[PDB]
């Protein structure tokens, strides 16, 4: 799926890495050197911003074939890190040398256009993120979220739209700021209210409309 | 200045509107549609996101020959305003309808990692916005807004870094989230300890580590 993108635009030789991290393992912390950028094959790598104190707000979750840990090169100022990227499900990564995304972005600036493009939808998913954070209670909190992960990481089925993650109530906890416990009370609270259905730990939601317009 | 990039990969004709606000004064607002990308020419425009309630939070202040109002077109999805545009100092803008800056992308597209990497420095401000106000008190608060100001708007002098803006109290109260009273007070507090010079209404700062360094 990406090596058709390494192999179109190509008659070279690309150094990087492959990792593979099991979930809830950081990938990279900010302060640390930013010596490689990243692209996300396959799962989801939670970035979120590490507050000055002791708090953690959650920033960005991504999705297969985004690239992330690219900023720091991209402004040639900084040379360490913007954030802590989190294995949200098992990931495997591409670790690129900032050196060749450099080489890449020069001879084939049409690459600039996609990741500019890339980037924004980042921002928007950022600013939804904000919006989601700001509801004082956890009910409005946790639709807004699931809401996001259905425009990003949802799949259509004459279900509904399936949450193609298979994630932990701890984990959803530790994005939203809340519980594994009131977590747990409001999914069965919106099971038993037909809006939600739980596979495995997949989540479909039959009606992205219905479930949205609830102040729950 | 901004001309010279016009003519340089150019021999066309371009369509934009010369727009001229006076300080404080709206450019766009959230949800107002996004038609137009704007080029900032003479001044400072502060973007800051408005908030589901009342709240406002600065989110960034530009330099001159930034350009703004180009997330909405980039992402391809979202088609109206991301913050609110406030002329922080009397502005003169380009407006540039979004038909060219999609047309400039695609044929100059070394334009893409110029605004690539514009972008990054972007955040990188917003990062240290965030940092800015987190401080819970307003000491610490002023001299990080201070500091920043020093970075991305101070011009080099043998008296110091004259933060070359001509800014009022309350304008840096609305900025920082304070009063034309607290910030007038720390302001006198910092004068007559020898870390800031005010003439006219520009603020020069002698040391910036030394200024960097108080809790205070």
């Amino acid at each position: 799926s990406l090596l058709t993108m390494f192999r179109e635009l190509g008659s070279g030789k690309l150094p990087l890495q492959i990792e593979q991290f099991e979930r809830g393992k950081t990938i990279f912390f900010p302060g640390d050197p930013a010596e490689r950028v990243y692209l996300l094959v396959k799962g989801a790598v939670k970035l979120s911003r590490v507050y000055e104190s002791g708090e953690e707000i959650t920033v960005a979750l991504l999705r297969e074939n985004s690239v992330f840990g690219v900023l720091s090169l991209l402004t040639g100022q900084r040379s360490d890190r913007f954030y802590h990227a989190v294995a949200f499900t098992p990931v495997q990564l591409f670790s690129v040398p900032i050196e060749f995304m450099q080489k890449a972005l020069i001879e084939r600036p049409e690459l600039a256009n996609v990741m500019l493009q890339g980037l924004s939808s980042r921002i928007l998913q950022t600013e939804m993120m904000i919006e989601t954070l700001a509801h004082r209670d956890m009910g409005s909190r946790l639709v807004s979220f699931l809401l996001i992960l259905c425009r990003d990481f949802g799949i259509p089925s004459p279900d509904g739209i399936t949450i193609d993650l298979k994630l932990s109530h701890q984990a959803i906890a530790e994005a939203i700021g809340s519980t594994r416990v009131t977590v747990t009370r409001l999914l069965g609270d919106l099971r038993e209210s037909k809006l939600i259905a739980i596979h495995k730990k997949r989540i479909t939601v039959f009606n992205p409309v219905a479930l949205s317009q609830q102040f729950s």
